[PDB]
């Protein structure tokens, strides 16, 4: 296992994001990365890995720069990954995001694997957006199924501008919503492993990650 910034593929993206983690594991959000390697941020196989269990607890990267969703230059995050079969306990977690930051304050989209969904679905696969940023019984949302977890890898392609947001996975357009309603101008890109309901370690794996 080596720096993940050893893989020069991911240097552009380590260098605008900061890797947060539980005050546990990290005193600091993570902004330097070149040497840095931990057990839950490693690259084995010349792949970026994030690996975090707790439920709320993450290994994720937070992107720095902050949009607005009617933003004239495309937002786009671009991933390829692997979701390695999780364990048995590993119940929910959630692999990118668009973070509705300060003023959004809940996410407007989750990419997330579950163990169990009705919609009775297994090992699968959701994009959940935001219709509003409200709490437990006030939130209302579109849930998307994005199917069966893929075995080996895939690509995962979010795009925001002009208030539409989109969802590419292996090129399929499978999310496509118009967000002008989501006024708020602090939302930003996450990747990585953010747990929210598991006891045992979740392992995400990045054979690439580019943002734009
Ligand atoms: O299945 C279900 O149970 C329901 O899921 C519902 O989705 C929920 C999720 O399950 C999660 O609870 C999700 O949690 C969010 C949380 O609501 C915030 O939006 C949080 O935002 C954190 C940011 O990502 C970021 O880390 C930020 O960093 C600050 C921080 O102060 C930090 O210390 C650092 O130093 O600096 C930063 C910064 O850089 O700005 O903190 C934010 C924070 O509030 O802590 O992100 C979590 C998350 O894991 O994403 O909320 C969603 C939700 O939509 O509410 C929903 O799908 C429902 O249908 C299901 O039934």
């Amino acid at each position: 296992r080596r720096p993940p910034w050893d893989i020069a593929r991911f240097r552009p993206a380590l260098r605008v994001a900061k890797l947060q983690a539980p005050d546990s594991v990290q005193r600091k959000d993570v902004r330097s990365f070149p040497n840095f390697q931990a057990d839950h941020f490693y690259s084995e196989n010349r792949d970026m890995v994030f690996v975090m269990g707790g439920d709320s607890q993450r290994s994720e990267l937070r992107f720095l720069d902050e949009w607005s969703v009617r933003t004239s230059s495309t937002r786009r995050m671009v991933g390829v990954l692997t979701l390695p079969t999780p364990l048995r306990g590993m119940k929910h977690f959630t692999w990118m995001q668009v973070a509705g930051g300060s003023k959004g304050k809940k996410p407007l989209l989750r990419l997330s694997w579950h163990d169990k969904r009705e919609q009775d679905l297994r090992n699968t696969m959701l994009a959940t957006v935001r219709l509003n940023n409200k709490s437990g019984d006030a939130g209302r949302f579109k849930k998307i199924v994005l199917g069966t977890r893929p075995s080996g890898r895939f690509v995962a392609d979010v795009r925001v501008e002009r208030s539409r947001l989109t969802v590419r996975l292996n090129g399929r357009k499978l999310v496509d919503e118009d967000v002008g309603y989501w006024t708020y101008s602090t939302n930003y890109f996450k990747a990585g492993v953010a747990v929210q309901e598991g006891s045992p370690d979740a392992r995400v794996v990045f054979h690439g990650l580019t943002v734009s």
